[PDB]
């Protein structure tokens, strides 16, 4: 009976109401989200493309980009990790089914796919565009058909809020649902009490993306739990911080020609090797 | 064709001492080239620690640098100089190939160390390093494997904590002699020496000023009156980057919402004009 | 500086027409060029059906493609041609990224085509084609993404199987136009339609002489006079490849062991020549 | 949860000897497993010298396997024995991150031998191999990291050219005795030998009959006769491609045409059915 990242994220999710999620834009935060409490981590894809590719989330990121982000990040924790898979990264069943198997083998526990374009854009940008009720509904049953464990989960996401309205997107919502789409992920809502009306409309796990500097409100873990919402997402909330950071790093390194006044900003040496379990190797490589 | 070696040495010739910082991804590469730096660093402790969350002991593989070059050289256009550690093999045949592969994936130039296989820290103690002949068969293949005659090879020496200061400086010389182009005298623990190592060879000469090790923090004045040509600052923005994004998980695990750190975060129009967001948006939108 | 599409155009001017095959893998590059070949190709077929073992239906990644081209040009010095399908992507952004990756992965060109998905590979006869505007773009963003202005971007079109000759002719004369700077015209089955093309956009034109396909097997003469800038053998020694391949699995199978084809396979020391094992060996011996 | 090493497993109890052909990439895999093959093999020599055309001389990387790896079992679900040389790096580490890297990358099991970093063929002369005590300790490392306790880790001794047979016996148990799951003696000459490392170990053997080397072409029944649990057969389809292949680009340039050679070659519709295409287009 080998692990399954799929099962330990269902796990997750009944022992924390909303599972709070992490977005990890590495390794490295990743094991300094587990050690902060976490239950569960994310790979954002607009992460994947500004972070790791320094690109615009407009589906430039390649499945791959990803893949190797994934990998990375569960190799060395074992939480289990959400992945944003954009609309699949191709445009027929077969790109979405490699797309499904490939994340699965790569360490995911699961993944979400949503209604756009090929060319998708941030959730919380104006004029996207999304494909029709039934163009989705395939995405998802490729997707469901592909799984190679039973336990990944696969988590539909509808960006039609800001595009066709409330009642078009509980609609188009519940047609996922019933495509077998396990969880939903209804984008950029602007009010707690629709995230209420989602969750009685389809029945699954619910899930409310918490991201700064968007159309939804700094919800917190209360009032999400009053909504039912099964999980609160903060997918770059961490990598906001640290480029915030290093961006002064630079400045003052460059203006002052040292970096002196800015070390009481830096986690120290020994922070990292702790966060690494480093003492632990090295001891072994002096025993040799 | 442009050459990133060639941007590098040019580089060389306008700043001296020639600030160099470490940029842990592409996005960190993009904000260094705005803050005005004209050469940027990728840290096999980064490769190691930030993207694969492991210890900086000769784990990561040839690949998991090539993947980061490629990723920070595909958009940021400052010549990168790169940690090759030890040529990521047992013989000539892998150092010559990590070389020419460095070279393909975009890097202006790599530096090479004297440590044995399993290497660590150049600022941790009990290290354990080659022969001066074993570190300059290294250097030829290295030489020798330049497809780029502007790419630039450095060699890096951790002899002066194990063997001291003369058997470090006589090191230098030889690797020199053998075709080093720059030279990395690491941990350097007196203004000093830097002095010494810079006339014993002739060559541009690297000055690690990094974090909690064995060398003060010597600012460009005082680097540059030891005829210090570079000033790498490998893991600064790592370090601070971590420590911010450590705050707002701890922040949001405590208290449900990350309301109270959000004037921590970089917005996201400074995200956007980072990577160029508008240029493509508006192409999209027309 | 090397730049593998400036090789490439001058073996253009060598060799007309210019004999171009499919290269499998990093081995069958070196047999090409000992063979005696100034130019290989990466085909996506090979891609997809040898690397990956699917069908040639646009499965295939930006990055299967990228590792094969690495693995090639790291070790042989032949200009390469590489099958870019649509470019990989939704958008301009893709196309772009591709062209430059592929770039600095270290091929001298490539060829990107006018389908919808893959909708053309899939055989469907309508709406499998974008729109003439729409596949100028997709040049547009190709050729200015170039980073090695020798790099070389080729235009393929199979619309003659669907919208018949003049369209063809018209798609290919508006992908020149927009900066294509070579064309691949597929599904021709006459000499003289080849003919026609160059004359009507008058830059190179590429024949692809694949086998069990419709176009025949026309000889380099022939080719000539028809005014065919390049010959292509998209997947012939794939093809003779995996014959001979699964003859030794079956009779392994069957047998019990090998003994009985041996003499069908390469020996030993043909490989080692093949790939200059020797030369290395040496070096090890003598440290 | 399907585990490619519980299948391994499983196939050496149905088929015995159990043969492994290598399969130089997915498509030879899908052969492999048409022709009835139940179990395949990622020679490291066929990554170095036909996915990179370099020498099998330790230039490979640990990713360059990998992709090889992934590429072969995303589509073809035999399980697949892969070659990792010595582990990939200098330390435990290394090794460590090799085994638990193959195992997620969907590999069944993998040998790793005694030689020393640029290691070479063992049917080439001169070879060199570390201490008995070196490479039991790449073994524990190797075992320690499995991340799959049913994946097999296989240990391969170059000692039988270097330091005879009775050295090499020793060795031999002294793997297995560190946790070595399977034994790989390598360029054994003649067939008792076989026999007195099966009676040495008492784990599975598996015998390399690669052609052009110092081992006879030994067949099923005689490997059986000896006690060999698994027979090998790295590059032998591989060798025989490269041959028509090189033909293939002989005769298209003297000849300005391949006319005269398309009887040698697999048509469109065997390679569709090789690859199931017509599977996936009605669809
Ligand atoms: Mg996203
Ligand atoms: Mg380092
Ligand atoms: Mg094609
Ligand atoms: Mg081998």
């Amino acid at each position: 009976s080998l692990h399954s990242p799929g099962k330990a994220f269902r796990a997750a999710l009944t022992k924390e109401n909303p599972l709070q999620i992490v977005g990890t834009i590495n390794a490295n935060h990743a094991l300094l989200a587990q050690r902060a409490g976490y239950q569960a981590i994310y790979l954002s894809g607009g992460g994947v493309a500004a972070g790791s590719l320094g690109l615009p989330d407009l589906g430039i990121s390649t499945l791959d980009d990803v893949l190797t982000d994934i990998r990375r990040i569960t190799d060395v924790c074992s939480l289990p990790l959400l992945v944003d898979a954009d609309i699949g990264f191709g445009s027929s069943a077969f790109n979405v089914a490699r797309t499904v198997k490939s994340m699965i083998k790569a360490g995911a526990a699961g993944l979400h796919i949503e209604d756009q374009v090929g060319a998708k854009r941030s959730g919380h940008r104006p004029n996207k565009a999304i494909v029709s009720k039934e163009e989705m509904v395939d995405r998802i049953r490729a997707a469901v058909d592909a799984k190679t464990d039973p336990d990944f989960v696969i988590m539909a996401r509808t960006d039609a809020l800001a595009v066709e309205g409330l009642d078009a997107a509980i609609e188009r919502a519940q047609a996922y649902v019933e495509a077998g789409a396990e969880m939903l992920f209804p984008e950029a809502i602007t009010e707690l009490a629709m995230y209420r009306q989602f969750a009685d409309a389809v029945q699954v796990p619910i899930l409310a993306n918490i991201t700064e500097f968007g159309a939804t409100p700094l919800f917190t873990t209360d009032e999400l739990r009053s909504a039912h919402v099964a999980m609160a997402l903060y997918p770059l909330s961490a990598f906001r911080a640290m480029n915030r950071a290093a961006e002064h790093v630079y400045n003052v390194l460059r203006q002052e020609g040292t970096q002196k006044s800015v070390i009481d900003t830096m986690q120290t040496r020994n922070e990292l090797y702790e966060s690494i379990n480093y003492y632990q190797y090295e001891e072994k490589l002096d025993n040799l």
